[PDB]
C-alpha cells in the first residue's frame, strides 16, 4: 500500500522505474490496478440517480460517498456524484466530483454550501474540442443567479495565461467561494511541463492553507477521476516534499484509489507525477 522512496534516491529510482520502455513503471501501476475494487456502487446505480450520472460507468462508491441533506420528500434526493478523498493531513480533504450536469448543478452547489466548501478546484474546459465535458454551472458574468435555494453572484474574475481565478458570494449566511479553473490541459495525454501543474497546485494550495475554517476542497473534472486524481496526488506528493525526507507516489496513489475508482486513470498521468517531483527535487539539488 506504499512505496516510500528516499528524496537522495528519487532520480536514480525514476530512471529504474524508466528503464527498458518503462519496464518497472509499468509493472508497479499495474499493481494498483485492483485497489479498491471489492467496493459497491449500488446508490448510484439506483434507477432515481440514474440521470445524475454524467458517465454511466464513473460512480462513487457507496462507503465514501458524498450525501445531500434531506428532509420531507426525499427518495434518493441524498445523491451526488462525488467522494470524500484524504489528503495528506486528514480524511475529506477533498471531495472529488464528476463535471456537474445542466441537471445536477443545483445539486453541486447545494453540496458545496453544506459541506462549508470555500475552494474550488476545476481541472477541465466546459467542451474540449466540441466534446462536452461540464456544464458552465457558474455565472458567465457579475449579474447574480439562483442555483436552486441558493444565490449566486460573481465578484471577481481574474483570466491568466494558464489558470482563471474567481470569487463568488454565495448566500443560502453568506460566504466567499475561490474558484480555480486550470484551463490548459491538453485535451490528450498530459500537460506539456510539469511546471505548468506544479505551478497550480502551489497557487491553490497557498489559497487553501489561508482558508482555515473551511470544509474539503472541491476538485473535479469532467468524470472526477484522471486529472483531478493527478492533482490531487501532486498536491500531496509537494507537501510531503516540503516537510519529509521522502516521497510516496505510490502510497498516495494507494490511497485515492481506495476512496474512488480510476483516481490517476493512465499511465502516463502516473509517469507525470514522478516527473514532476523529478524536476522539483532537481531545482531544490541545485
Ligand atoms: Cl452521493
Ligand atoms: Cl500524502
Amino acid at each position: 500500500t506504499s512505496c516510500p522512496i528516499k528524496i537522495n534516491q528519487f532520480e536514480g529510482h525514476f530512471m529504474k522505474l524508466q528503464a527498458d520502455s518503462n519496464y518497472l513503471l509499468s509493472k508497479e501501476y499495474e499493481e494498483l490496478k485492483d485497489v479498491g475494487r471489492n467496493q459497491s456502487c449500488d446508490i448510484a446505480l439506483l434507477p432515481e440517480n440514474r440521470g445524475k450520472n454524467r458517465y454511466n460507468n464513473i460512480l462513487p462508491y457507496d462507503a465514501t460517498r458524498v450525501k445531500l441533506s434531506n428532509v420531507d420528500d426525499d427518495p434518493c434526493s441524498d445523491y451526488i456524484n462525488a467522494s470524500y478523498i484524504p489528503g495528506n493531513n486528514f480524511r475529506r480533504e477533498y471531495i472529488v466530483t464528476q463535471g456537474p450536469l445542466p441537471g445536477t448543478k443545483d445539486d453541486f452547489w447545494k453540496m458545496v454550501w453544506e459541506q462549508n466548501v470555500h475552494n474550488i478546484v476545476m481541472v477541465t474546459q466546459c467542451v474540449e474540442k466540441g466534446r462536452v465535458k461540464c456544464d458552465h454551472y457558474w455565472p458567465a458574468d457579475q449579474d447574480s443567479l439562483y442555483y436552486g435555494d441558493l444565490i449566486l453572484q460573481m465578484l471577481s474574475e481574474s483570466v491568466l495565461p494558464e489558470w482563471t481565478i474567481r470569487e463568488f458570494k454565495i448566500c443560502g449566511a453568506h460566504r466567499l467561494i475561490r474558484h480555480f479553473h486550470y484551463t490548459v490541459w491538453p485535451d490528450h495525454g498530459v500537460p506539456e511541463t510539469t511546471q505548468s501543474l506544479i505551478q497550480f497546485v502551489r497557487t491553490v494550495r497557498d489559497y487553501i492553507n489561508r482558508s482555515p475554517g473551511a470544509g474539503p476542497t472541491v476538485v473535479h473534472c469532467s468524470a472526477g477521476v484522471g486529472r483531478t486524481g493527478t492533482f490531487i496526488a501532486l498536491d500531496r506528493i509537494l507537501q510531503q516534499l516540503d516537510s519529509k525526507d521522502s516521497v510516496d507516489i505510490y502510497g498516495a496513489v494507494h490511497d485515492l484509489r481506495l476512496h474512488r475508482v480510476h483516481m490517476v486513470q493512465t499511465e502516463c498521468q502516473y509517469v507525470y507525477l514522478h516527473q514532476c517531483v523529478r524536476d522539483v527535487l532537481r531545482a531544490r539539488k541545485l
